[PDB]
């Protein structure tokens, strides 16, 4: 499994998970990329991605990494883990 | 019924289309955009 970064500024979303749909030459033809979406099992929807108008050319979530990480204890970095990891999860969540 | 003017030097395709999900406060509710793609009749193929 890879890891994406966010620490560097994002410049749009990632390619792997933006691209409309690959192209296999398996087959030597097109097929949508499962990374946009999913059928949830049996509920009769889709999910959704809707990104937010202020998730690029910040250094917010660099500082507040930053700040976070400066602390000496653990049970204080764990709140702020905590926090700095459902920021970035409503933030890319969106009105869906 | 409007048109898009690809005489113009573009930078990205129009949001009117690619994006393939918009949110409506008809029902304060998200939808996927139609514009993505539609399935041709009565043989399960997605366009792309």
């Amino acid at each position: 499994v890879p890891y994406w970064d966010w620490t560097q500024p994002i410049r749009q979303l990632p390619a792997l998970i933006n691209e409309a749909s690959y192209f296999d030459s398996r087959s030597q033809t097109e097929e949508s990329n499962p990374f946009f979406q999913v059928k949830i099992l049996d509920t009769g929807k889709v999910t959704t991605r809707d990104p937010q108008p202020e998730l690029f050319n910040s250094d917010y979530l660099l500082n507040n990494v930053l700040l976070a990480l400066e602390q000496t204890s653990f049970c204080d970095f764990e709140i702020q883990f905590e926090i700095v990891h459902n920021a970035l999860h409503s933030l890319v969540g969106g009105r869906g």
